[PDB]
């Protein structure tokens, strides 16, 4: 073993790890900042994790290994003044205005300033933030007046996407972070997945705001404003109201959306069932025509952009079915009027997503028809949360209400969409019933679930074996293709999500403090909410959605053909 003295307390351990990690595992407080995802800022260590080691001096605990004979002190005056100096220096480059800041209620930096009572040697107060702000992107926004240059976004992008779209840049001899050549992120190989935002300890990286689109549309007398949340929203937004993790708040969201003044409360899970109708039918179609295999999902715009930027040869292999968001939006301007009498142009369709990329998908030029946008606005989970708080809605104390069932009902299949393997399973539940023309009892495909990067399974459909795969994260898509796993066998249907764990870990999701990520498996705790809804729902198949069946019977007809194929589909091409 090793003998380690920390603050006078002796430890006898055989572990090989860092001071920070060992300290955290023994309830010994050590501050940190730039350390996240088992990596720190190598070229510019923040030194917030400084601790004293007798015979060595001050050392960074987040990358310093424990060694026998170490006598560590974490709270000496020499350590605190050092940490206080670094935080003070960061403040010299930080616009310290927490009042209007969108991270006011969960900023790692603010908590560090309060903790050490640090103050700026000179308050950073830029007159014009123009040069510091980049709002060119449809999904991302950079405010470099808040940027600590901790590199956590850069490292996050590398790990999650392996695109390294977020880079350190030298602008006029000044270190900043941004896209390649300081271009607009959209104009680069960036996936707009927002993982860089999630890793950001401050409000330096945020989503491109759409709240003005919403509030204007709401206050517009003639505008009929629809709202519909994604699957993952009802399993995460509760976190930003001190309700904890893994708490279902579906009913509370519906009520909150009515108090905010939305004219109609629908649900994207209804659109998730639609996507399954239009994707399960296509899978069966491609089987009969024998290809083109494999069929890739197309509901994740992060993946779409990844295909557009790295694998354009696969764009014709993507499912023509629109994403649950876009497919919902299409029906909102055509079907919903036909059952409400509303003038389509007065219909304003808003979605609540866990995703920053969804903003880019919704504003795609061709994502419309007859001048009518499928989706007019997308607000992240964080945006809706702020919208609720600004309205002074006591969310945690709201009583449950239901959505409007015309486009608000959803089966358990559409419910699990928010988790990696969700779309896959949901699609197989319908495709097997379609191909075999039956109503099979066994519908649970646990094989394609979980947090494994790459997941594969052999499924039987109409007395024939087919190979499916589920790519869990953009970095795993790169690995899947580069390593030649695609060519090792003939796959017939592949799911691809950009964010590891699925949309429950989207870029528009609530920020989780590093100390909570250690205590909670955010990806599984969030997904559990979705699977629990699937288990307790009467309808667990997309095509068993009564409200949707009505819609298809009375308006669209059959899926994968006629009117359905006409307007609910969207093909990508190189
Ligand atoms: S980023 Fe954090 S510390 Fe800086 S102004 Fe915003 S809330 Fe305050
Ligand atoms: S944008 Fe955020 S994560 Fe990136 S360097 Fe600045 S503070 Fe760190
Ligand atoms: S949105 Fe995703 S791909 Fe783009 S820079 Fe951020 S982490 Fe990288
Ligand atoms: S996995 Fe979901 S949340 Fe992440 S980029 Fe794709 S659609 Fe958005
Ligand atoms: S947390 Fe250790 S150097 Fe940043
Ligand atoms: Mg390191
Ligand atoms: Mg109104």
């Amino acid at each position: 073993m090793k003998t380690i003295i920390i603050n006078g307390v002796q430890f006898n351990t055989d572990e090989d790890t860092t001071i920070l990690k060992f300290a955290r595992d023994n309830n010994i407080d050590i501050s940190a900042l730039c350390f996240l995802n088992n990596c720190n800022n190598d070229i510019n260590k923040c030194e917030i994790c400084t601790v004293e080691v007798e015979g060595t001096g001050l050392v960074t605990a987040c990358d310093t290994l424990i060694e026998d004979g170490m006598i560590i002190n974490t709270n000496s005056d020499a350590v605190n003044e050092k940490i206080k100096s670094r935080i003070s220096q960061l403040l010299d480059i930080h616009e310290f205005k927490c009042g209007p800041c969108n991270r006011r209620e969960n900023c790692e930096f603010l908590k560090l300033v309060i903790k050490y009572k640090a103050r700026a040697s000179k308050p950073f107060l830029p007159k014009d933030k123009t040069e510091y702000v980049d709002e060119r992107s449809k999904s991302l926004t950079v405010d470099r007046t808040k940027c600590l240059l901790c590199g956590r976004c850069v490292n996050a992008c590398g790990k999650n996407t392996e695109t390294y779209a977020m880079k350190f840049l030298n602008k006029n001899g000044k270190t900043i972070i941004g896209a390649e050549d300081e271009k607009c992120f959209d104009d680069t190989n960036c996936l707009l997945c927002g993982q860089c935002i999630i890793a950001c300890p401050v409000a330096a990286l945020s989503e491109k705001s759409h709240m003005d689109r919403v509030k204007n549309a709401l206050n517009a007398p003639e505008k009929h404003v629809i709202v519909a949340m994604a699957p993952s929203v009802r399993a995460s937004i509760g976190e930003l109201f001190n309700m904890g993790f893994g708490v279902d708040v579906t009913g509370k969201i519906y009520t909150a959306l009515r108090q905010l003044g939305f004219d109609k409360i629908f649900d994207i899970n209804f659109g998730a069932d639609m996507t399954i109708m239009e994707e399960a039918t296509e899978l069966v179609q491609r089987i009969e025509n024998n290809g083109p295999f494999p069929m890739f999902t197309s509901c994740c715009p992060g993946w779409v952009r990844q295909a557009e930027n790295y694998y354009p040869e696969l764009l014709n292999n993507l499912s023509s079915a629109k994403s649950p968001q876009q497919i919902f939006g299409t029906a909102s301007k055509t079907y919903y009027p036909s059952i409400s009498g509303l003038d389509p142009k007065n219909v304003f369709t808003v979605t609540v997503m866990p995703c920053t990329s969804k903003k880019f998908e919704a504003d795609r030029p061709q994502m419309e028809k007859d001048g009518l946008r499928d989706i007019d606005a997308v607000i992240t989970t964080r945006e809706l949360a702020k919208m609720i708080k600004d309205a002074k809605i006591p969310f945690a104390k709201l009583e449950d209400s239901e959505a409007d069932p015309a486009m608000g009902e959803y089966s358990g299949a559409g419910a699990i969409f928010g988790a990696t393997g969700g779309v896959m399973e949901a699609a197989l539940r319908s495709a097997k019933d379609f191909a075999e023309n039956a109503e099979l009892e066994d519908i649970e495909y646990k094989q394609v679930r979980g947090l494994n990067g790459i997941k594969e399974a052999e499924v039987e459909i109409n007395n024939n074996k087919y190979n499916v795969a589920v790519i869990n994260g953009a970095s795993n898509l790169f690995k899947f293709m580069k390593s030649g796993m695609i060519n090792e066998k003939q796959y017939h249907f592949i799911e691809v999500m950009a964010c590891h764990g699925g949309c429950v870990n989207g870029g528009g999701q609530p920020h989780v403090n590093p100390k909570d990520l250690e205590k909670v498996d955010i990806k599984k705790v969030r997904a559990s909410v979705l699977y629990n809804q699937d288990e307790h729902l009467s309808k667990r198949k997309s095509h068993e959605n009564t409200a949707l069946v009505k819609m298809y019977q009375n308006y669209f007809g059959k899926p994968g053909e006629g009117r359905a194929h006409e307007i609910l589909h969207f093909k990508y091409k190189k």
